[PDB]
């Protein structure tokens, strides 16, 4: 009866039946979407009977993974119904969005009454998440109640995350603080999302105000760990200020507010100088954890600016994103290098993501500019990352390191992802298929450990291979996409397939334990 490894399987479910939606939608194949909505509907029957035993058993925090589920499964069937008139499904993804909604309003309070503010943050967390589910249906249907409601428990969720903000800085607990911002800021992306429904003018400058709020907090916490020498948590305040102003771009690039726009890239900014001065002191005292957690930030600051710069073609953000990302990459092959020479091989594959991170913003930049030089650099960073994670992982596999090796493989199917997107941007077909082998080498090899790991009985081993099977089919999806390419769609659905097959068989063990 081991909840926590059937609540995973049926995580691998849902996200199996989202990508055979996408391959099914593609491809006009009326019977593959049906196969999709029954996948997610299964979950969700599943999860909400776990959900309940969970509750019955007093534990909270496997009932709010069960809860996520519901909302994921929610918003599969959403994305399913919304091209047809699907009112039927629709409305079963309402159904469950709001029953998520409503569970986690009673847990909070449950955990709110018992004193454990992490706990009711995260059920605050899933409170936006279905409030984010119910405002895409209600946008569908056209349905002003919905949509008002979907606004209103994003709203309870940022009100009761303000009070916990105060109640964590009085208990001294600024990390606990920094939870709830995060929670602000994810409401505030919902309700601007809600008031871009058509002017709904004091939606978005409720959206704003919460941003902002954000924001302001977010910088003076980051200011003052650093002061006292705490890094992680001026990290981990530096990435919130990176959320808040990507927020506030989007409310400033609807309400065509250049003066919010620039503010919104001033902070990003911000952010990234702090990130970058703190990734020169964590390397000096040899910290490269708490350096490649800044270098990510570099590349989330670069993103966001890009972003800003996308519609007018900035030119001064433009080449700032470039420069950051720039920076991130090289810092991050530099770091790989030493953590490999050191046989710190997990340190290693961190600092090649960062890698495949940096090369993805590199590429939008690329593109966006039609720099063709800077497109064949962000390349040269994907394949870099692509060939020092199947080295690292033919070693892992040698070595009967299987996590090690999943945790490569997925590096390369992140990387094929880049190389994709570049091969769009040029519209080269050999890059392209270049792009689909990579992803296929990494799904045939994570389907082999998925067959070793279940020979041995590790579940959670095999589970972690079936979700790089449903990313990589994710990956061939968006290569075959908009082409007609209907091979490489029945080799992504066979993937998807087996993966969601092999999660059931896993859900249903872990029901007897």
């Amino acid at each position: 009866g081991n909840l926590e490894l059937a609540l995973k399987a049926l995580q691998i479910l849902v996200n199996a039946a989202y990508v055979l939606a996408e391959i099914a939608r593609d491809r006009g194949n009326e019977e593959l979407l049906e196969k999709a909505a029954r996948l997610a509907e299964e979950a969700a029957r599943q999860a909400e009977e776990i959900a309940r035993q969970a509750r019955k058993e007093g534990n909270l925090e496997l009932a709010l993974k069960a809860l996520q589920i519901l909302v994921n499964a929610a918003y599969v069937l959403a994305e399913i119904a919304r091209d047809r008139g699907n009112e039927e499904l629709l409305e079963k993804a309402a159904r469950l969005a709001e029953e998520a909604a409503r569970q986690a309003e009673e847990i909070a309070r449950q955990a709110r009454k018992e004193g454990n503010l992490e706990l009711a943050l995260k059920a605050l967390q899933i409170l936006v998440n279905a409030a984010y589910v119910l405002a895409e249906i209600a946008r569908d249907r056209g349905n002003e109640e919905l949509l008002e409601k979907a606004a209103r428990l994003a709203e309870e969720a940022a009100r009761q995350a303000e009070e916990i903000a105060r109640q964590a800085r009085k208990e001294g607990n600024l990390e606990l603080a920094l939870k709830a911002l995060q929670i602000l800021v994810n409401a505030a992306y919902v309700l601007a999302e809600i008031a871009r429904d058509r002017g709904n003018e004091e939606l978005l400058e409720k959206a704003a105000r919460l941003a902002e709020e954000a924001a302001r907090q977010a910088e003076e916490i980051a200011r003052q760990a650093r002061k006292e020498g705490n890094l992680e948590l001026a990290l981990k305040a530096l990435q919130i200020l990176v959320n808040a102003a990507y927020v506030l771009a989007e409310i400033a690039r609807d309400r065509g507010n250049e003066e919010l726009l620039e503010k919104a890239a001033r902070l990003a900014e911000e952010a990234a100088r702090q990130a970058e001065e703190i990734a020169r002191q964590a390397r000096k005292e040899g910290n490269l954890e708490l350096a490649l957690k800044a270098l990510q930030i570099l590349v989330n600051a670069a993103y966001v600016l890009a972003e800003i710069a996308r519609d007018r073609g900035n030119e001064e953000l433009l080449e700032k994103a470039a420069r950051l990302a720039e920076e991130a990459a090289r810092q991050a092959e530099e770091i790989a290098r030493q953590a490999r020479k050191e046989g710190n091989l997990e340190l290693a594959l961190k600092a090649l993501q960062i890698l495949v991170n940096a090369a993805y913003v590199l590429a939008e930049i690329a593109r966006d500019r039609g720099n063709e030089e800077l497109l064949e650099k962000a390349a040269r960073l994907a394949e870099e990352a692509a060939r020092q994670a199947e080295e690292i992982a033919r070693q892992a596999r040698k070595e009967g390191n299987l996590e090690l090796a999943l945790k490569a493989l997925q590096i390369l199917v992140n990387a094929a992802y880049v190389l994709a997107e570049i091969a769009r941007d040029r519209g080269n077909e050999e890059l392209l298929e270049k792009a689909a082998r990579l992803a296929e080498e990494a799904a045939r090899q994570a389907e082999e450990i998925a067959r070793q790991a279940r020979k041995e009985g590790n579940l959670e081993l095999a589970l972690k291979a079936l979700q790089i099977l449903v990313n990589a089919a994710y990956v061939l999806a968006e290569i075959a996409r908009d082409r007609g390419n209907e091979e490489l769609l029945e080799k992504a659905a066979r993937l998807a397939e087996e993966a969601a097959r092999q999660a059931e068989e896993i859900a249903r063990q872990a029901r007897k334990e």
